[PDB]
């Protein structure tokens, strides 16, 4: 059984490591890389904090959980790696180091940054303090912006695909929906003019503010419903917006435009003063 390189546009390599045996029962997985612990866990597979037993650097390496069930499956599962390849290198994006199938079972490796956004607010217990959240917000539209400058609509901007770097950065990542100007996508955090199918990088800008409503209140957004609706009509649901200051609510009402030809772009927020440097 071999590995095969998913080969992409901007793997920095072309190589099979020599530390890989390939007359070796155990997957080009376990022979190349010290697994030292499960970031997370799904449906889809494994996501490993690795050290490359190459060169003992630090990287994420995501694995699907069954072999492909056929060419659609393998498709799109291969999909994650070619949207890596068209967003390419940006300092706010999660890097694709490189990509390989062995087995059936799709491996994708990248820069280690840390815990899902999610989970760093699972461990803080309360409503991020608000200058951590201006950060987030910040370098999750400078990615939106580079996105949207290429023609590629995330269409998947929530806390469990913002992953934290150090000194308190984060990058957007788990780009496994990307379209370039569609999969199902998570209703809570779906923008209004999806329903009607109508795609655009509109569509990031509100899902972002939804993401950021939610860490910055503490709230659970609601999969559809009345609650759901609510939050689609440009206003916000007054209890939780109790304690954000008047620029984040400010902000997050421009986010929240439900007519997308209307709503504020990447590029438009972060000239705003309030997203200054
Ligand atoms: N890079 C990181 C990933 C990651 C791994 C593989 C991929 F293909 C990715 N695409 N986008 C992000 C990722 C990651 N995945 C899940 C969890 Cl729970 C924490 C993570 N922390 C990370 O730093």
């Amino acid at each position: 059984l071999q590995p095969r390189r998913v080969s992409f546009r901007g793997e920095a390599s072309e190589t099979q490591s020599p530390g890989y045996d390939p007359s070796r029962p155990e997957s080009f997985f376990q022979q190349s890389f010290q697994r030292l612990s499960r970031l997370g866990h799904g449906s889809y597979g494994e996501v490993f904090k690795v050290r490359s037993k190459e060169d003992g650097r630090l990287y994420a390496v995501k694995r699907s959980m069954s072999p492909f069930r056929g060419p659609k499956d393998r498709a799109r599962k291969l999909a994650e790696v070619g949207s890596h390849e068209k967003v390419g290198q940006h300092p706010c994006c999660v890097r694709l180091e490189q990509a390989w199938e062995e087995g059936g079972i799709l491996y994708l490796q990248t820069e280690l940054c840390g815990p899902s956004l999610q989970q760093h607010c699972e461990a803080w217990g309360a409503s991020l303090p608000e200058a951590q959240v201006w950060g987030y917000l910040r370098d999750t539209l400078l990615a939106l912006a580079h996105l949207h400058s290429q023609g590629l609509v995330h269409l998947d901007v929530k806390p469990a695909n913002i992953f934290l770097g150090p000194r308190g950065r984060c990058k957007l990542g788990d780009f496994g929906l990307l379209v370039e100007l569609v999969q199902e996508g998570d209703p809570r955090y779906m923008a209004p003019e999806l329903l009607q199918g109508s795609y655009g990088t509109a569509a990031d800008v509100f899902s972002l503010g939804l993401t950021i409503l939610e860490v910055a209140c503490n709230m659970e957004l609601p999969h559809g419903g009345e609650g759901w609706q609510q939050l689609r009509q440009g206003y916000l649901p007054p209890e939780f917006t109790a304690g954000l200051s008047s620029e984040l609510r400010s902000v997050l009402v421009m986010m929240l435009e439900p007519d997308p030809k209307l709503r504020a772009t990447a590029e438009a927020l972060l000239a705003l003063p309030v997203l200054r440097q």
